[PDB]
């Protein structure tokens, strides 16, 4: 009797690629490119178990991007040049964006705190904070070719700040061929999202909202975009074909999010399996254990991610030594083992890349701990999503219908619902109306709409540049 473990690390990021410029005016993908995007599939390498990941084509595109050595990255350039070159915005820049980054464990280098307790910082100090900030997001493969480097600390030269910048490029060109190469040997099935990584049941049917927040005002969604949510799965469809060579069989929801009319959509794009959140699945069933395999309407697999193991993870081990995490996670695996007669699957699902800046040494010692136990232990058997899917000795059950929502609070409330959200929408639907070419698209973006209306952010204006302009270029 074994218990199945099921892992799905989700990548994504918008697209950062300002249209009328080119230039990406983020380097989030360049950064957890380096770091994460590249490193959490190789843990395969170097550990027997199955782990799945997600890759929305929107990601993929800007990946390809960097790897050709086309993506014109404004942040990094401030890194590259010799610091007798920097422009005062380039230096304030980089100031602002180590300060942001300061308390994380990743950026715990004694040099930073000299740095940043410094009136005008001169061209050796300008060089460690150049290469402190590239360093900081060294990805597990590098940190042992790159240790020396590291272990320095500071005094830095402009040759060796090349010298990362090199591998680093070297690990993103690395980093689809992995991904194929872990689906080939059978070590992980990889899923895509819809192409922007929009919210389907919102583009489908605003009115969804209300099947959970029956107060919420929402603006006058005065066109159409069904037929935008086709799109983004078809188009979806095509990039995956391109890298992966089929057409998905999973996909991976954008913020889990489901309802009756996206499960039909995906089903009808010849999506076999999904997964979305336990919040939903107590929304829409009494009788509701997330170990078994659902079947909605008989249509399309869907399985209910273990909220509680994917948050121990995602919000709770950050703060934790990393052997008493993994003790404390395999002793709940263990509890669930012991808990049921059947044998359940258990899906851990959260984002890949963006918890381990916060755990010490960016989630290493905790992660090559996880992987190294989990591959002892005998009663838990990795799945790739293809075994889950098809696997026989699992129990199962037929739903027949659902309540829209997400795996935030299993509503929509962080992307629609107060006056700027709402505002966002509304620009999006003049827009529409307008619309002549796919960068509408982009402006379906679930992250355009996360961060507005909160602001209080360093960088977040540049997520309302470029919805605005994505919006603007929409038009032309
Ligand atoms: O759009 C850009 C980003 O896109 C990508 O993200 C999307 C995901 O792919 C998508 O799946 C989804 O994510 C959901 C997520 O998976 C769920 O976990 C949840 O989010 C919760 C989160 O995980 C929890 O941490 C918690 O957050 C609280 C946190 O606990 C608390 O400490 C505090 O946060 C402060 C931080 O501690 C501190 O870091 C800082 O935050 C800064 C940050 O440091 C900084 O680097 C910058 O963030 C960058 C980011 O680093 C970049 O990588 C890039 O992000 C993209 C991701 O990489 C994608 O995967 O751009 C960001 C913006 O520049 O700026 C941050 C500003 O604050 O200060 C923090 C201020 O809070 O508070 C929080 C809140 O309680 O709970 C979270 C839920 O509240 O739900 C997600 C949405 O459903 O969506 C992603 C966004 O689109």
């Amino acid at each position: 009797k074994k218990l199945f473990l099921v892992f799905w690390w989700h990548m994504h990021q918008p697209l950062y690629r300002e249209p009328y410029t080119g230039e990406y005016l983020l380097p989030w993908t360049f950064f957890h490119a380096v770091k994460d995007y590249y490193d959490m599939p190789a843990y395969l390498k170097d550990f027997e178990i199955k782990l799945n990941f997600n890759l929305t084509p929107v990601l993929i595109d800007q990946i390809q991007e960097y790897a050709q050595g086309k993506a014109k990255d404004v942040f990094l350039e401030a890194i590259r040049k010799d610091p007798d070159d920097l422009e005062k915005e380039e230096v304030e820049k980089l100031i602002e964006f180590t300060k942001l980054n300061y308390e994380k464990p990743i950026y715990r280098f004694e040099r930073i705190r000299e740095l940043m307790n410094k009136e005008k910082l001169n061209r050796e100090e300008l060089l460690d904070l150049q290469t402190l900030n590239l360093l900081a997001w060294c990805g597990r493969t590098l940190r042992k070719d790159l240790k020396d480097l590291l272990n320095k600390g500071r005094n830095y030269t402009q040759e060796e700040k090349e010298y990362v910048l090199n591998k680093y490029f070297e690990i993103i060109k690395k980093t689809l061929s992995i991904y194929r190469e872990i689906k080939e040997e059978g070590k992980g099935s990889v899923s895509t999202s819809p192409y922007y990584h929009p919210l389907i049941p919102i583009l489908l049917n605003p009115n969804c909202v209300y099947e959970t927040t029956p107060n919420v005002k929402i603006p006058d969604f005065a066109v159409s975009f069904r037929e935008d949510a086709s799109k983004h799965v078809e188009l979806a469809k095509e990039k995956y074909f391109e890298i992966f060579g089929e057409h998905p069989v999973y996909m991976w929801p954008p913020e889990a999010s489901v309802s009756n009319e996206a499960l039909e959509l995906y089903y009808e794009k010849g999506i076999n399996m999904l997964a979305t959140d336990e919040v939903i699945l107590k929304n829409s069933v009494e009788r509701a254990s997330p170990y078994l395999r659902y079947y909605f309407r008989e249509l399309i697999s869907v399985f209910f991610r273990d909220k509680t193991l994917s948050d121990l993870i995602g919000f709770s081990y950050h703060a934790w030594n990393a052997e008493d995490a993994v003790r404390d996670f395999i002793g709940r695996l263990k509890k669930i083992h012991e808990s049921v007669d059947f044998q359940p699957v258990v899906f851990v699902v959260l984002n890949g890349e963006n918890c381990w800046e916060y755990y010490e040494e960016n989630g290493i010692p905790f992660l090559e701990k996880l992987y190294s136990t989990l591959e002892k232990e005998e009663w838990i058997e990795t799945l790739t999503l293809e075994e889950a899917m098809r696997k026989e000795d699992v129990k199962t059950e037929v739903i027949e219908s659902v309540k829209a929502g997400t795996w935030f609070d299993g509503n929509f409330l962080k992307w629609i619902g107060n006056k700027e959200k709402n505002e966002y929408w509304k620009i999006l639907i003049e827009a529409k109306k307008k619309a002549k070419n796919d960068y509408i698209l982009v402006a379906e973006g679930s992250d355009w709409f996360w961060w507005q209306g909160e602001e209080k952010a360093p960088f977040v204006e540049v997520f309302d540049k470029l919805f605005r302009s994505f919006v603007r270029r929409a038009q032309e």
